[PDB]
């Protein structure tokens, strides 16, 4: 791969915060980016060089993101993973649609990890109604109580039932309209972290500290790096575990790997995800090499960038929820902007979405500073000020 150099059309599907930050990546080191995208009003497509508004599937679409762009990549981990073969016909796609197709989906992601030698958490895999219907009431118990997750499509927790007994999974899979799911078990977790890597068609890797996520209903709501109860022997262990799977999957561009510690100290994978991350978005303001700009060096076979954390990181999601102070029934307020930019520590992300709404990622805040202490503090002032918490 003849490295793609500064100046070329770098091509990205998938046009949410993710893409837009990518942008901000590529045209800094002055590549050209184009966004396929069909939404209008696109976070990624209002900042891009050119926005082709299409759907994921679209021949024609693709083929003149491919005809232009010299590589393309992904923010949409649900994206179709037929589209990204579609497109290495006649471009460089990075990640591939193979290991995008094997990260998202759940039976198909607890099968490959745990064939790289990974941990994972105890499950039973529900292919479809009729499997379910011969799988006797013994083989589910011993997974619950648990979560019965679609294989495909989930995000931010959908697509997910809690589940009690035997008959609450049936009833449970009937509800998520009988597609292929996995019954997990619920796990006694002390606390959840990421490893976030990236590697190049070489097989050169670079690794992240350990990231330590909170989660709010399912969805993230604050990470810290370095994760403050992750031991150096688990920093590790996360770390070689990403990266024994991204040397398995062939991996090319940026991998996350999601992890749980129980409260016995072990270390289970939970997911990846084939691109850049929620919980890797402190790199931009906390690393030498953001998240963002190995997805770019990936996918150009350039050099994979220095991962050197300068300053201890918070990050503090804003969900839409902090536009409705006095309730969801009642009107929108603008969050106290001025008084987050008076902190010191804080650096603000906005993605440029025009309707906030519950549950939406509005943004993000990260908070920096000479000792983890100080940058922690400031992400907890700055949540009360949202409401967030109490
Ligand atoms: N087996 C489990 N045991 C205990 N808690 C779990 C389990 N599976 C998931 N959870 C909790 O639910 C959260 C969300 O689950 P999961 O990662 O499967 O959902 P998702 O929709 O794929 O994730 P994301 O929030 O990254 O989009 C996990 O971070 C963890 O807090
Ligand atoms: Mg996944
Ligand atoms: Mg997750």
């Amino acid at each position: 791969h003849s490295p793609i150099l500064p100046g070329a059309w770098l091509g990205m599907v998938g046009g949410g915060q993710l893409g837009r930050m990518f942008c901000f990546a590529a045209q800094a080191m002055g590549y050209r980016v184009a966004v396929l995208d069909p939404d209008e009003n696109s976070p990624a497509g209002a900042v891009a060089d050119r926005h082709l508004r299409a759907a994921y599937n679209d021949e024609a679409s693709l083929t003149e993101l491919a005809r232009l762009c010299a590589a393309v990549s992904t923010e949409f981990e649900n994206v179709p993973a037929a589209s990204l073969d579609f497109l290495a016909r006649t471009t460089f796609v990075s990640p591939a649609g193979r290991c995008v197709a094997v990260a998202q989906d759940r039976i198909a992601e607890k099968r490959f990890i745990a064939s790289s030698g990974v941990t994972v958490a105890p499950h039973v895999v529900i292919e479809s109604s009729d499997a379910l219907a011969a799988l006797d009431d013994a083989k589910l118990e011993a997974v619950l109580p648990g979560i019965l997750k679609t294989a495909r499509m989930g995000y931010d927790g959908k697509g997910q039932i809690r589940v009690r007994n035997a008959e609450e999974v049936r009833e449970a899979h009937a509800s998520l309209a009988g597609v292929p799911c996995v019954l997990e078990k619920r796990l006694p977790l002390k606390f959840e972290v990421s490893a976030l890597i990236a590697r190049a068609a070489s097989g050169a890797s670079v690794v992240y500290p350990l990231a330590q996520n909170t989660h709010r209903d399912g969805v993230l709501s604050h990470t810290i790096v370095p994760a403050p109860d992750a031991s150096p022997t688990l920093v590790q262990q996360a770390q070689q575990a990403a990266l024994q799977i991204a040397d398995k999957l062939g991996y090319v561009g940026v991998l996350c790997v999601e992890f749980f510690i129980l409260e016995d100290g072990s270390l289970v994978a939970n997911e990846m995800a084939p691109r850049p991350h929620n919980s890797g978005h402190y790199t931009v303001d906390a690393c030498a090499t953001s998240q963002f700009e190995q997805q770019v060096r990936a996918m150009t076979g350039m050099p994979l960038g220095d991962t050197r954390q300068h300053s201890p990181a918070v990050m503090l999601n804003i969900l839409g929820d902090v536009w409705f102070p006095d309730g969801p029934k009642r009107p929108a307020v603008t969050p106290p902007w001025q008084e987050v930019a008076a902190m010191p520590a804080a650096r603000l992300h906005l993605y440029g979405k025009e309707e906030a709404r519950c549950g939406r990622k509005m943004g993000h805040v990260n908070f920096t500073a000479a000792t983890l202490e100080e940058a922690r503090t400031a992400a907890r002032d700055c949540a009360r000020l949202l409401h967030i918490i109490t």
